[PDB]
RNA sequence: UCUACCCAUGGCCAGGGUGAAGCGCGGGUAAGACCGCGUGGAGGCCCGAACCCACUUAGGUUGAAGACUGAGGGGAUGAGCUGUGGGUAGGGGUGAAAGGCCAAUCAAACUCCGUGAUAGCUGGUUCUCCCCGAAAUGCAUUUAGGUGCAGCGUCGCAUGUUUCUUGCCGGAGGUAGAGCUACUGGAUGGCCGAUGGGCCCCACAGGGUUACUGACGUCAGCCAAACUCCGAAUGCCGGU
RNA sequence: GUCAGGUAGAGAAUACUAAGGCGUACGAGUGAACUAUGGUUAAGGAACUCGGCAAAAUGCCCCCGUAACUUCGGGAGAAG
RNA sequence: AAAACACAGGUCCGUGCGAAGUCGCAAGACGAUGUAUACGGACUGACGCCUGCCCGGUGCUGGCAGUAAACGGCGGUGGUCAUCCUAGGUAGCGAAAUGAAUGGCGUAACGACUUCUCAACUGUCUCAACCAUAGACUCGGCGAAAUUGCACUACGAGUAAAGAUGCUCGUUACGCGCGGCAGGACGAAAAGACCCCGGGACCUUCACUACAACUUGGUAUUGGUGCUCGAUACGGUUUGUGUAGGAUAGGUGGGAGACUGUGAAGCUCACACGCCAGUGUGGGUGGAGUCGUUGUUGAAAUACCACUCUGAUCGUAUUGGGCCUCUAACCUCGGACCGUAUAUCCGGUUCAGGGACAGUGCCUGGUGGGUAGUUUAACUGGGGCGGUUGCCUCCUAAAAUGUAACGGAGGCGCCCAAAGGUUCCCUCAACCUGGACGGCAAUCAGGUGUUGAGUGUAAGUGCACAAGGGAGCUUGACUGCGAGACGGACAUGUCGAGCAGGGACGAAAGUCGGGACUAGUGAUCCGGCACCUCUGAGUGGAAGGGGUGUCGCUCAACGGAUAAAAGGUACCCCGGGGAUAACAGGCUGAUCUUCCCCAAGAGUCCAUAUCGACGGGAUGGUUUGGCACCUCGAUGUCGGCUCGUCGCAUCCUGGGGCUGGAGCAGGUCCCAAGGGUUGGGCUGUUCGCCCAUUAAAGCGGCACGCG
């Protein structure tokens, strides 16, 4: 450009941000014993984002999120390039000056991989993969192929599979026949709720008219496992026990808090998303009633608009709840963006299922191992909260105690007598009630019991005033 | 003589509306523009018969008809329709251009001639009995549904068991099988345990001795079209 | 190409008729279905359907009254 | 019948006048009885809007001045080519009714154009009924046609060239008609238009080869004058370095005479040469002999020549090219007369213009789809796209040879003057030991080391006896041959003992006609080059031919159609094919569809109320497929309508078990096919979405039933 719109000192629009290879943190690497073959560790992945909003520090931990996919993925990261940009990029995405960047920075790599960050619209993937003719996806096929290689159940292998589907049908012609050519196993090579490939030869499948039959089937299949999800519900249902749910984002003691409140014992890997199917277990409020509660599958940045078939169930438990808890990790960068999200989702939630919304009780995790992000009144972010260590078990019985206490009770407290021939009655509420305590009357008790409803018209008869 | 276009010379276009220029009276206006009122009758104007077309629908669809009928439809003073007489002719004509039309036919008319065109393609090829009796393979092919030569039939002449079967004898294999501690590779479980780690007491030595891992071997149990230390049965080549 | 009666009519349209010319060359029956061409229809009124295709509707004369827009001519027989 | 063509309007290009353009071989014609405000061709298509930074000079019309992105530049930058003022239809201006500001927006009126909505109306429909006429039907008369192997021509389930009136086993059926329906006879009709193969046709082009047309030149018509550059012929003293030197000498053969007193040698000077070798020309007091083979230089003498040529460029004869003209050939559709009463024809005479130009002939190059004749491969699990095509090596290949696939892996189109021949000698790879660099690791020593290294090059077969590693000498990487065989359609391709001649190496025996072996290549024709004793169109020669050796092809589609060749056809046509595709049928069931088996787990505890991973086994024949068996001398496609019929894998209704079945209501499984299973708006929908109902708004087969 000689006199081309003057803009000289620049060939980039952008004073500071122009084109932006910081290689701040270079993302993050790895070490020894990634030695047997060269695909147990292969994608040495380089990583790519606009900077299009505020501050890069609270634009930094979006790029964590994609280095920690990468690492829960397999491959690991070795390059991440974030761009200045402005605003994103209409066509395509690099900003036209790295298009050629690419390159010469992925020549650095190990094997064939980059990763943007956004969701592309076939538009870009069309010349954002000409740009360097190495297999992009961006990080939407990255949540889907990381729950492709988790999935487990049935009905997550459909549900899986079906996300990925519609996810790829509109970016069918170039970038489908791309990693349709590209049949190696890679990360984008996902797999489909199978993991183990199987279908993962597959991938995604190509054809547009196979793709379209195996969607119906799968839709068939996700309708009738919604009429087996609710007769399974039903008995909670029917019996009303007073539920609560954990939510939060991942990797934030979502399953070890329901591990350590009761011993439960369900997986608690440190990858990403591992328990992505909704478990329920029983569990008794310290002092007076029992409850249920369930773990969720997990929550991020910007989530896929796929997935929300994947997240329904995980939407239904949270709909049919009373206490909602989003655990927030402690020791963490920015311990906020993951609670801003996680809120946004409710929104989401409460919207689309018109009901009361239900309070949120508030937990900080991992704050056993922080090194005080507030130390102070400033760590008190969400002034209303309770610290505690899953790691350790400190913060439980403080947590068991509010969390009933912050549940309400629908008991029905009552003072009876009850003449000792019918015990049944003092045995029906010292096992379905919950005495306080009594003092053992000459002929009955002086029970101050919170009796449920079932016995509340039982016990009217033999009451008393005193 | 149909149709396309052109030339010469003739004819036809019921009826009913609108109302251009111009002109006049004027006004209007400084005057002009213009405005009113009259006359006037223009227009590839309007509605609509004859006429010329052919938009829709139904019928016909071995028709009444090798392109029509019924009902509606478009133009109908015009780049109009039409009579009579002419002109342009085939790689040519004409074309408000459709590969349209040029005698019921047009991505090159018809007729006769070259001419009995040619067709690796299709069809057809007419009486009897007797004797023998296939092939659908190889090679080559502007070749793959054709053909040339070889193989296999038959007839004749020459030779005469040379053919074939069985027994015996002499042969070369690397298949089936099996084996791998005999090569090249895969691979299971131990034992031996280098080294690397092991890193502490604390030397930096030496020790403990590594969740360890692990050279090197070693034992056991396996695998292979393009592995063979091995290795048949048949078949094949000679002799008898 | 020539002629173009009468009444209704603007009309050479249409209907009925004078002059004149014809009954046009297979007929006779018969309430079959069905097909064609006509006719009518309760109550709804395009629900039919690819699509108001087809049919139905409007229609004449005289008085009034006539929109957006306009190339100032028109629109316009507006509509009513 | 239109959105296409045309159109008025516009823009560009060409044309100065029997014009350009077109028809004709030409003459001639139209253009036009016109004349740049006109005519021809090409694009666009009323009308309007969008839209130049402002005049110096590459230059232009020329008289300085236009001009606009006439050419830049939008740059300062007015401004709005106006004062000054810069060699990209362009981001000028960068201005969203909408990349077009020469291509996009608008646009009144108009349209048998396309797509929607409203009001009115209606048998279009709910959802039909009735009436008349013309057929149909009956009676009398006349009286066809396509079709046709047959015939006292059933149905089910099978079988069969895989869809049976004809076959098999059963079930049903008295003989002959009439009126109707349209499910079959793969009904009739048209030697399938789709698809493939072969032929053709017409079209296109930077396919090949030609031609027309245009055009560049040479020359003939075609001549004269001059100038004019010289391509021209014919002669010329002195000049001329080894020149031996009476001394810077062209010979030559005559050579002994010429120069002779107007002037010998010797000269002296101006000037050529200038290599002062000093010759000389010319000039000058100038003369009264130097001379010459004087043998002299191979050789004159500056004595001559007759030549030779050698001086060194002056005259000298014809001659090309250029320029200038001129008239006389030739040309004029410029005029005037005459034949000629008639005459824009034609010819003749004459004047006026051009004029050796033009035009035309023969020759010669260039452009040349304007036109023609033709080419444009085959294989192929249809064709196309993609790949391949010859040679070598493995596996497939089933222990001889051979053996296919669009089966699995690779290589080659050479390299070497030594990496060939011979003689002689040697042994590796790896490991251990210990030595400055030195390291697991360059070199050294010792020890193990029997083949695991190497072998130019792929792979295989081999080779430690070495074919592997060295050194010496050599050219057998020969000539004339080759009994006998291998492989073989043929053409090719191989091996070969041994003989003779001349060699190499080795003392000799003996080995040597390329390389451890198998790839490294191309027939024939045609034509080069060298040698030879062949032959030489009457003869002698030569030309040409012949023989021997050898050379020229990615003729790589590699047994090689020509030396020379790409496409389109939905405008297509013919000949064939179910040898081969699209629909349907048939086989398979990968895919799909419905279940099942084991039980990790989920389900508040809880494998099995409801679900069920990881794996396995099946059914069915509805999806997409795979195959290519029937049909290409025709089996008419999707959807909708009408009419159905059947299965159950049951949507509703009916009967049961379990339940995480308290009741109400559900979930799941079993039994159950009698009946029923709505009407609309959107969508090609094939699918689906939406609206209001319903007991419910089932899924499927029947050529994806039914033209
Ligand atoms: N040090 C520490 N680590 C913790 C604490 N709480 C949870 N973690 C870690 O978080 C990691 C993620 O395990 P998990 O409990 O599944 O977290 P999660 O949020 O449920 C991840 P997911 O959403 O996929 O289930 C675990 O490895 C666990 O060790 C804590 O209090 N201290």
């Amino acid at each position: 450009e000689n006199s081309v719109a003057p803009s000289t000192g620049e060939l980039a629009l952008e004073d500071r941000a122009s084109l932006r290879r910081v290689a701040g943190l270079s993302t993050e690497l790895a070490d020894v014993s990634e030695v047997e073959y060269r695909q147990l560790r292969l994608e040495r992945v380089v990583l790519v984002g606009v900077w299009t909003e505020g501050s890069a520090a609270d634009a930094e931990a979006s790029l964590a999120e994609l280095a920690a996919l990468a690492e829960t993925a397999g491959s690991e990261v070795l390059e991440g390039l974030i761009q200045r940009r402005d605003k994103p990029d209409p066509s395509t995405y690099i900003g036209s000056g790295k298009a050629a960047e690419l390159r010469e920075v992925v020549l650095a790599t190990g094997a064939d991989t980059v990763i943007c960050d956004g969701e592309l619209s076939p538009a870009q993937l069309n010349a954002l993969e000409k740009a360097v003719k190495v297999k992009v996806i961006d990080r939407t096929a990255l949540i889907l192929d990381i729950f492709a290689q988790h999935a487990t159940s049935r009905e997550g292998k459909a549900q899986v599979s079906l996300a990925q589907m519609e996810y790829m049908l509109p970016r069918l012609r170039g970038w489908g026949e791309s990693m349709s050519r590209q049949a190696g196993g890679r990360a984008g090579g996902a797999g489909g709720g199978v993991g183990t490939r199987g279908p993962g030869e597959t991938k995604i499948e190509t054809d547009r008219r196979r793709i379209r039959e195996r969607m119906a089937k799968l839709r068939r299949e996700i309708r009738d496992m919604k009429k087996i999800r609710d007769t399974q519900r039903g008995s909670r249902r029917r019996s009303e026990i007073p539920s609560v749910a954990i939510v939060g984002y991942t990797n934030a003691g979502k399953s070890s808090l329901l591990n350590a409140l009761t011993g439960a014992g369900v997986l608690v890997e440190n990858a990403l998303f591992a328990t992505l199917e909704p478990t329920t277990r029983r569990g008794e409020f310290e002092d007076g009633r029992p409850f249920v509660l369930t773990d969720t599958v997990g929550f991020v940045r910007h989530l896929p608009t796929q997935l929300v078939e994947a997240f329904r169930s995980t939407l239904e438990e949270v709909v049919d709840a009373d206490l909602l808890i989003h655990v927030v990790d402690g020791s963490d960068v920015n311990p906020l963006a993951q609670i801003n999200a996680v809120r946004t989702v409710i929104n989401e939630v409460v919207a689309e299922y018109d009901i009361a919304p239900p309070p949120e009780l508030l937990v900080v995790n991992k704050i056993d191992a922080a090194t005080g992000v507030g130390l102070a009144q400033l760590r008190r972010a969400l002034p209303d909260a309770v610290f505690v260590s899953a790691r350790t078990g400190d913060g439980l019985d403080k947590l068991r105690s509010r969390m009933g206490e912050l549940v309400e009770s629908t008991d029905a407290t009552v003072d009876v007598t009850i003449p000792y021939d019918r015990g049944d009655l003092v045995a029906r509420v010292h096992t379905d009630g919950h005495v306080d305590a009594t003092e053992h009357t000459d002929a009955g008790t002086r029970i101050k019991a919170r009796v449920p409803a079932p016995l509340a018209a039982t016990l009217r008869e033999y009451a008393t005033f005193a």
